[PDB]
C-alpha cells in the first residue's frame, strides 16, 4: 500500500525500510 518514503513520512523510519508487508508501520 506504501509507494515510498514520503507516502508514510509519519513513520519515524518505516518499518524496514520503505513498506513490508503491503502496510507502513514505523518500528
Amino acid at each position: 500500500a506504501c509507494v515510498t518514503h514520503e507516502d508514510c513520512t509519519l513513520l519515524c523510519y518505516d518499518t524496514i525500510g520503505t513498506c513490508v508487508d503491503g502496510k507502513c508501520k514505523c518500528m
